[PDB]
């Protein structure tokens, strides 16, 4: 089951390309018919405001969504990761 | 069923309680068996910073399990409320 392992690959690299985002700290993906469904938690600085985190959220999901095919679901959501 | 609207209610009060929560946006509260297990939304500052909000989730996290009974498993995240 490895074109989910490739699909997860591109997601990774879509997200951490969006600014603001600190790695891909967990991403849950499973296909729902031809369909992928995924949910992921990003890192963010610690000291961003909320408001900017879900901005960046927002980014992400735009920036899959829009690039990568089969994906019709992501849900995604902010950690604090000091690097 | 309202043993469950009665316990809704006192998750609530409680959390509101704790410092920078300005209402509870979402609950969500099942049984399993003779326990509690729930997932909660709290609005926060948008101008609070991330790693502020972590905290203020985990001061929520404590204050609820600490204070209601049959609560074993609670989940808090943050979003943004401006009020």
């Amino acid at each position: 089951g490895s074109h989910m392992e490739a699909v997860q690959n591109r997601i990774v690299e879509a997200a951490e390309r969006v600014p603001g985002v600190r790695g891909v700290i967990h991403l849950r993906a499973r296909y729902v018919g031809q369909d992928i469904w995924a949910a992921m938690i990003i890192g963010v600085d610690p000291e961003n405001t909320v408001e900017q985190a879900h901005e960046i959220c927002e980014a992400v999901q735009a920036a899959v969504c829009g690039k990568i095919r089969r994906i019709e679901s992501l849900a995604v959501s902010a950690e604090a990761r000091e690097i």
